[PDB]
């Protein structure tokens, strides 16, 4: 029963995809409000928006981004 | 080939479960850093990391979920 048992790894496995997919742009359509908050605030009156826009574009890997936070 | 078809599935699927479980986490870290922001200004001097908690705990679902933002 070989394909038996992969059958229900991508199960398991697509299942796992499909709630993580729904997380990613979930949450990544967030960011995107917060910037539109920081687009309101940056440089108009809070500069909290500013160090808010620099989460937005941390980037925590081996190798270092290039970003522009302004 | 039954299960040879099985095996590049869950090869694919679990590829985009660990590039899916990486975002998931790499951003959930960042929300909480944008509510740390939040813990220091909310109520003290900065009211716009209110709304940005609101973005935190805003649920896009067909059930209202209930949450407390303050
Ligand atoms: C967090 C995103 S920022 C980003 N990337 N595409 N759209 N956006 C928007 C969403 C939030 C604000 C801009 C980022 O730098 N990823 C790092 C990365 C991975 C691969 C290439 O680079
Ligand atoms: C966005 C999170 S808020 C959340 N949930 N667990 N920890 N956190 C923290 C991360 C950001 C601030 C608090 C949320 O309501 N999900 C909706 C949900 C899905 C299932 C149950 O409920």
């Amino acid at each position: 029963d070989e394909a038996a048992e992969l059958m229900q790894q991508v199960k398991v496995l697509k299942l796992t995809v499909e709630d993580l997919e729904k997380e990613r742009d979930f949450y990544f359509g967030k960011l995107r409000n917060i910037e539109l908050i920081c687009q309101e605030n940056e440089g108009e009156n809070d500069p909290v928006l500013q160090r808010i826009v620099d989460i937005l574009y941390a980037t925590d890997e081996g190798f270092v981004i290039p970003d522009e936070g302004g």
